[PDB]
């Protein structure tokens, strides 16, 4: 895939964090499409992630379907490499252990799981390194990988030559951010509209 950054993506401004503690509500019916396992229909327990498509399942659930199936992804029906294609998602389990309830949550407890260490703000076009499952903004990690072939956090090697081969868009994670953070999807889409209304 061409990781070309648009005119907006080159001059993109971070989405600043909301330090002033706001409490957001989380219903069990909402946030259901991203936190439930599409095999057991329960919330993810010991989350596993596919390197080819970034789809999350339970550790016991995905292992069951692979030993008795076509070694495909149960969601997108893409071909696996049968083994060493599944890496556990530890930072995803931490996010699950924060939001399993039906009460309201302080955003300051959720910010570590929704912020990019490269821009210092919320995730916009969340991209994930499929080797260590560390997520950043699309503009941040692509801008970053022009100079380094290693992860900004755990410092593992992304790829031997072309680091863009081992990154992938994390649509499931980005959908959690736009739903948790109020008005983020509205502000981010207006930022793009204001830019293209002044640079036609
Ligand atoms: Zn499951
Ligand atoms: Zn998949
Ligand atoms: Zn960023
Ligand atoms: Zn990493």
């Amino acid at each position: 895939k061409t990781w070309e950054l648009s005119l907006y993506e080159l001059q993109r401004t971070p989405q600043e964090a909301i330090t002033d503690g706001l409490e957001i509500v989380v219903s069990p019916r909402s946030l259901h499409s991203e936190l439930m396992c599409p095999i057991c229909l329960d919330m993810l327990k010991n989350t596993m992630t596919t390197k080819e498509c970034l789809h999350r399942f339970c550790a016991d659930c995905i292992i069951t379907a692979l030993r008795s199936g076509n070694k495909e992804c149960p969601t997108c029906r893409k071909k696996l490499v049968s083994k060493r294609s599944l890496r556990p998602d530890p930072n995803f389990d931490a996010l699950i252990s924060k939001i399993y309830p039906t009460t309201r949550i302080k955003i300051t407890e959720l910010n570590p799981h929704l912020m990019c260490v490269l821009c210092g703000g919320y995730f916009i076009d969340a991209t994930t390194i499929i080797e260590c499952l560390h997520s950043f903004c699309k503009t941040c990690i692509v801008r970053y990988l022009e100079t380094s072939k290693y992860c900004p956090i755990c410092d593992v090697q992304v790829h031997k030559t072309r680091p863009l081969l081992n990154i992938r868009s994390d649509k499931t994670l980005q959908d959690i951010v736009y739903k948790l953070v109020p008005g983020l999807f509205k502000n981010e889409m207006k930022r793009r509209r204001d830019f293209y209304a002044a640079h036609p």
